């Protein structure tokens, strides 16, 4: 049986990946930029265009596909759960939601987990728990609660993020803005100390390497030396591991990285393997518990059918040693480019990463960073760069040894062909 | 069958009364919500089991996200055959599904541009992000002046921004400090809307057609074909949430269509997907929607392929199963038996109101026990979740079958009944 969408879709009698572009120009809001590929399909770490043409993905849902598009165990959790129940409401019970919560729970050492639906959702419930924690339980004025938040940081597109961001589209034209805010230098111990002086800051809210601000990965110490700051003055620290968790950097948490066990943890992406969004925030009990009833709460958060996924989506981490496999690739992909790129193409400014979260920096005034996307699409990548100039390799973590070698080497040879043609 | 993963996984951890799982959910998850009554194990069209294989009619149907019904076969099928091909490219990746579902709802709506998001309280946000974008642009209002006028009680959300346009004190208390540029009004009140769209730094008058977390509200005839003309005559887009009262719920397609509006901008959410995923949706005019340009907005998992093929498939469910015309149909019935079996018989009651399926029974709280009635209503074999305490809801699956709907309603007014027996 044809499902609707086939159904219509085969009737719109789209043939060329511009028919795709064309209807998207029509009908979709246009706040994407144009696309270079129309992805039929995934399995593992490569996708297929409506043509049947192969790439590999090292964009992954910026690291929600860690394990890989459509991993039959995530596929069958899905549709064996579906198939039973898929929302209750957190109104009633099921058999599901807490157990999840239990799992994460213990696989992450949190007293109390809650389950919201995409990151930003994640990143407004922390700082709502942090509000109402620092006024009912620091004590201090109402309505004085500030947050300490970093230049170039990004946790979403609600009004209160773009209130807390340094990056001028995403908050142009979209004030009046959510006050409470205090913006600090990425990876500078010295300005955090000095905002820590206010004694109305509530958190710290910071990613452990920056995403969406360019792979911006600190000093060594840094997340470790900040959270003894933020103890000193009995302020939460707020991590966000959205993009970094769940395996990426080589550990289960990018916070391991520095023995830095958050006061509260942000997950999203990967949770879900990239089937369904679901995120989540955990904290301690004497934190989490300011959030009574009545006092926030979510539709689809929690539904059992998410929940049953993101179990499953925990357990390959796990049973697969992603971490470890994310690690050892990741090592070798940075040694390679290095060896390879660094001298002989002067308009690489660095290759920085953790694990299989990688970036190459190019000078966009020596070279046209776009020439490096379209490049290493004739060769079978595909990669999506953040500000311009960032190239970004975020393969899923499922990637092949075989496959990440042969990669590797289509990733090379793009640099090089540009250099040439320079 | 053989066990799932998850089945296999609780049943490591021996919870098997209802006690247990009550006792997982007060030490594991976050305490936000109220003690639940049941621990529901299996959902199909209009019914729930628990799991002791006990039945309920579900008359919370997720507010309105279960319109089609728990596990229809067809929305079933359509999430596990695009999940077995692709779920997630980012819309940074073109694929073949997201376009096609957004010209599908273009055309069914009337609308020329969809933007897909995830939740309400998402689509709620970044249909304001659009109309602040828009005042400043196309209206050429001062910088941050923009204004969006909204109604007390209303509920969008709980995001910092929707409790900060929120009248109800445990939405919003000790969360702030709140974003700026709103303004509050009464509900289902022409003059107070009239004298606040005199201020020309508002971009957007944002209405729930009937209220729903509010309590049902339904505003007075012709309310939103003023409103409409009003904000039409100073230049303000009509935001219209439809996220509950939509998608044949009110007898309808739309509960605008009550008053014959369409929405400046239209929002949808819940029943969108039949419940199965979260997918909300923003339509708006191109001249309205284009000033959302390429980085200025964005979602990892908006316009997923997966949700958009869910959603595609639960539309059509709307349209092939006359789910407008059974609502309206049995909601007629509903509201007709319980008047006449229940006003004057039972005196705290103080209101039975609603539109097609989406109905309300207030009673007064200083004369009954609100939960005496929703406990006895569970014992009577219906779930039923108030709001405000004191405002009890019938809101069961659009698919319910007369045979369904003809129990459930005697087991309804039975439950009142007995309580006011009780009383006596
Ligand atoms: C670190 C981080 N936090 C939060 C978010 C927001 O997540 P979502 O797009 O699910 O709202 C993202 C998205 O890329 C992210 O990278
Ligand atoms: C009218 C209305 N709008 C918005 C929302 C928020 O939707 P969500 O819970 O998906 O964030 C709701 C939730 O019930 C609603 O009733």
């Amino acid at each position: 049986r044809k499902t609707n969408i086939e159904a219509y879709r085969d009737g719109l009698k789209l043939k060329t990946e511009e028919d795709f572009f064309a209807c998207d120009r029509q009908y979709v809001c246009q706040n994407y930029a144009p696309v270079p590929v129309v992805i039929s399909k995934g399995k593992g770490a490569r996708v297929w265009d409506i043509n049947g043409n192969e790439y590999y993905d090292f964009l992954a849902g910026v690291s929600s596909l860690s394990q890989g598009h459509c991993h039959p165990r995530v596929i069958a959790a899905l549709c064996r759960q579906a198939e039973r129940l898929t929302l209750t409401l957190r109104a009633f019970g099921n058999d599901v939601t807490g157990p999840a919560c239990r799992f994460m729970a213990e696989m992450f050492g949190y007293d109390r987990v809650l389950l919201m639906n995409t990151g930003a959702e994640a990143g407004e419930s922390a700082l709502k728990i942090a509000r109402k924690w620092a006024y009912e339980v620091k004590e201090i004025p109402p309505d004085s609660a500030k947050v300490i938040l970093c230049n170039n940081n990004y946790w979403g597109r609600t009004i209160t993020a773009c209130s807390s961001s340094t990056t001028f589209d995403c908050y142009n034209n979209f004030g009046p803005f959510t006050p409470g805010f205090e913006l600090i230098d990425y990876d500078d111990v010295g300005a955090l100390e000095e905002a820590l002086k206010d004694p109305n800051v509530a958190a710290f809210f910071v990613e452990p390497i920056q995403g969406e601000g360019g792979v911006n990965v600190p000093k060594p110490g840094y997340l470790k030396r900040a959270h003894e700051l933020c103890r000193s003055k009995n302020v939460l620290l707020i991590v966000d591991e959205i993009q970094t968790g769940l395996c990426r950097t080589g550990r289960l948490l990018a916070a391991d990285h520095d023995e830095v066990h958050p006061d509260i943890l942000l997950l999203g992406k990967s949770l879900s393997a990239g089937v369904v969004p679901i995120s989540a925030v955990m904290g301690r009990a004497d934190v989490m518990d300011v959030l009574k009833p009545g006092t926030h709460g979510s539709t689809f958060g929690g539904n059992p059918l998410a929940c049953a996924v993101a179990v499953e989506a925990l357990t390959v981490l796990k049973d697969e040693k992603l971490a470890d496999r994310a690690e050892r690739l990741g090592a070798q992909f940075r040694d390679c480019l290095r060896r390879e790129l660094y001298g002989k193409v002067p308009w690489i400014k660095e290759i920085r990463g953790r694990g299989l979260l990688n970036a190459v920096e190019v000078d966009s005034d020596a070279i046209d960073p776009n020439d490096v996307v379209m490049k290493l699409k004739e060769n079978g990548i595909l990669s999506k760069p953040t500000r311009g100039r960032v190239m970004r390799f975020i393969p899923p973590l499922v990637i092949t040894d075989e496959e990440h070698r042969d990669a590797t080497t289509r990733i090379i040879k793009s640099f090089l062909a540009v250099e040439e043609e320079r």
